């Protein structure tokens, strides 16, 4: 079996992306944020505090004929952004794109911190990291991925985010129409349950190449591209005008900069985020100052290849026996 679903950006800044998702009997359609940096399905729901919802869509496991409360099971979970989520448990069908997993655990949010709230356009997350991670007790649950897994084509799932455009989720087959050239594959470690790789170093702009050995995560669910300070002083160096901002938390430049590029190595292979990508728009609103999408890793303990990088790419996420990454430009 295959699945292939469409993602969006949330809004004009490319800060999330949001794929549709059919829950239960019959189906309920929610946008769910896709996230290869956890391993959670959860949803608002029917029984999310009433003031902690404003605008999402939520699922109604009384109204799913195939939902089956899952006895004694919660969730809870924190992300590294500060933001977090809790609930409990049901069962039920759940289909992406064409591709339908019966038994699916969906984690009901009773509670969801202010960021999610204040986010109309995200209804929950799916996760498809590795199931080590998943947060469900007593009974640690699986994802969706390793969940439909032995049916599919192929034990792979692939990411092709859109800049400022629609995308593409597909599951159990690698469109090879879609990127340019090839894809070059590389080493993934699953000791912290992450996508987990080490990219071979960087360029800036026109720069040379630096050699060396970037250890960081394939993060969709992550907005910016978090690496070290080194690596990210050097590229800030090239904007006139950018500087690291302790009010702001982070490298601001000035909104009327070009911005140059960034390249990341994978293996021998090179993929180029251009300038325009790591522009995340004036700080606050009528600002001339820009939020810049290339960030510090230094107070996070891991870098973070995230949707700024992998949009560059078309992004192989292979479930084999050995999990392997792979990534062509496009």
């Amino acid at each position: 079996s295959t699945g292939s679903a469409t993602t969006t950006p949330i809004d004009s800044l490319d800060d999330a992306y949001i794929t549709p998702v059919q829950i239960g009997t019959p189906a309920q359609t929610l946008n769910l944020d896709f996230d290869t940096g956890s391993s959670d399905l959860w949803v608002f729901s029917s029984e999310t505090t009433a003031s902690e919802v404003d605008g999402q869509t939520i699922y109604t496991p009384s109204k799913s004929t195939t939902a089956k409360l899952l006895s004694g099971a919660t969730w809870s979970i924190s992300y590294g952004d500060g933001s977090s989520s809790s609930g409990d448990v049901y069962t039920d069908t759940v289909s992406v794109g064409g591709l339908t997993v019966t038994g699916q655990a969906v984690e009901s949010a009773k509670k969801v911190s202010s960021s999610f709230t204040e986010d109309s356009t995200i209804d929950g997350l799916l996760g498809l990291a590795f199931s080590t991670l998943n947060t469900v007790s007593p009974t640690q649950q699986k994802t969706f991925f390793d969940n439909a897994k032995a049916s599919l084509d192929s034990p792979v799932f692939t990411a092709d985010l859109g800049y400022h455009a629609p995308g593409t989720y597909n599951f159990g087959f690698i469109d090879t129409t879609a990127y340019t050239g090839s894809i070059t594959y590389t080493a993934v470690s699953t000791k912290q349950g992450f996508w987990e790789w080490t990219s071979t170093g960087y360029a800036v702009g026109s720069g040379t190449f630096k050699s060396t050995s970037i250890d960081g995560i394939a993060d969709t669910g992550t907005t910016l591209l978090y690496l070290p300070a080194t690596v990210v002083s050097a590229y800030w160096a090239q904007v006139s005008g950018a500087k690291s901002s302790s009010s702001v938390g982070g490298y601001v430049f000035p909104c009327s900069a070009t911005l140059p590029s960034f390249t990341f190595g994978v293996g021998s292979a090179r993929i180029v985020i251009p300038g325009d990508y790591i522009d995340f728009g004036p700080i606050s609103t009528g600002s001339s100052s820009c939020f810049g999408g290339i960030q510090s890793s230094a107070g996070i303990g891991i870098n973070i290849f995230g949707d700024v990088a992998l949009k560059a790419a078309f992004v192989v996420f292979n479930g084999a026996t050995t999990p392997t990454l792979g990534f062509a430009s496009k």
